[PDB]
């Protein structure tokens, strides 16, 4: 697991630039899932092209080797796309190459065999339709679930970038869908807008963190993954979002101890959706987009630049996550008064798989019913 550090510290990087942007919004995004298609995406570049991309993605390159960054890589696709896989993650790359360029078999090779991703060939001629092309593939790729995921190409596209995930976890320990019902959420501190909230009385891996000013509730998922949510105390959703560090979620990953408390959480249907040339700018990767970039492991002989590069990352949060009947189990509730823990005002979440302790999923709820 030795990138997992820099994989936490490029989903803060990137959570905080998306929240200063805009605070009104929800926000959704896969850290692993933009940065294995960077740093696929780098194996085409040299030079400072290349380095700019592993800096941008938090790998200090005077520390660590670049066999390990990619090794690092393939271990947690490793983990991901396993068989018989309960976590039901969908998720590709796709990338689009002007038809008339001469490519380099040994990019394609490790796109393919590396990174395990798709490379496909289209005419940007014809931008209507290679639109459509691109769209389509997301669309077959999702069954459905991600439709025109690109709204515009530049005229002089030649090399475009698509990056979806959808996830649909089902709980270990779910809610009963007859206890769901409508209830306030505080979008801020005297308005309440009514969402369907899921409840349940459990045994938790639950705590108030002082540091965090947060309750930190952590429920695992069939597969390998656990939710992480952070629910800020009055007024600290800011003072959570500055402190939030990757050795302060690796303590709370070792826990494991659980007290009673009543448990209310939204139903959550979000996307986001990014365009990564302006968002990865924003945190240094400039020249793979620019006229200026060294792509010669792509393409020898003519210019090449990243001209489009879209995320669209898809999750829904409710009781089970499937028809499928759960197995049953019992936990032993004390006779004492439980905590009511109502996920009922903005709040933080983060999504980690279990092996490698990678950032999956990192997003923010402002109001469930947004979306």
């Amino acid at each position: 697991n030795k990138i997992t550090p820099n994989l936490a510290e490029f989903a803060f990087s990137l959570y905080r630039q998306l929240a200063h942007q805009s605070n009104s919004t929800n926000i959704f995004f896969s850290p692993v899932s933009i940065a294995t298609a960077f740093a696929m995406l780098s194996l085409g570049t040299k030079a400072d092209t290349h380095d700019e991309i592993l800096e941008g993605l938090n790998f200090n390159l005077t520390e660590i080797p670049e066999a390990q960054i990619h090794e690092g890589f393939q271990e947690l696709l490793r983990t991901l796309n396993q068989p018989d896989s309960q976590l039901q993650l969908t998720t590709g790359n796709g990338l689009f190459l002007s038809e008339g360029l001469k490519l380099v078999d040994k990019f394609l090779e490790d796109v393919k065999k590396l990174y395990h991703s798709e490379a496909f060939t289209v005419n940007f001629g014809d931008t209507e339709e290679a639109k459509k092309q691109i769209n389509d593939y997301v669309e077959k790729g999702t069954q459905g679930k991600i439709v025109d995921l690109v709204k515009e190409l530049d005229r002089d596209t030649v090399f475009a970038l698509v990056n979806y995930i959808f996830f649909k976890g089902k709980w270990e320990r779910p809610f009963e869908v007859k206890d769901t019902e409508e209830e306030d959420f505080h979008v801020d501190q005297v308005t309440t807008v009514k969402v369907p909230m899921m409840k349940r009385l459990g045994m938790f891996n639950i705590q108030h963190s002082k540091k965090l000013s947060s309750w930190v509730l952590l429920m695992k998922y069939l597969g390998n993954a656990t939710a992480i949510f952070f629910l800020p105390d009055e007024g600290k959703l800011q003072h959570l979002e500055n402190e939030l560090t990757h050795d302060i979620i690796t303590k709370f990953l070792e826990n494991e101890d659980r007290r009673s408390a009543s448990l209310h959480l939204p139903k959550l249907s979000i996307t986001g959706t990014y365009d990564l040339k302006s968002v990865l700018g924003q945190l240094g990767i400039t020249k793979v987009f620019s006229n200026g970039a060294d792509l010669s492991g792509v393409t020898e002989e003519a210019p090449l630049k990243l001209s489009k590069a879209v995320h669209k990352a898809v999750l829904t949060i409710d009781e089970k996550g499937t028809e499928a009947a759960g197995a049953m189990f019992l936990e032993a509730i004390p006779m004492s008064i439980p905590p009511e823990v109502k996920f009922n005002k903005p709040f933080v979440f983060l999504m980690i798989e279990q092996n490698t302790k990678s950032p999956l999923f990192m997003g923010k709820v402002v109001n469930p019913t947004q979306k």
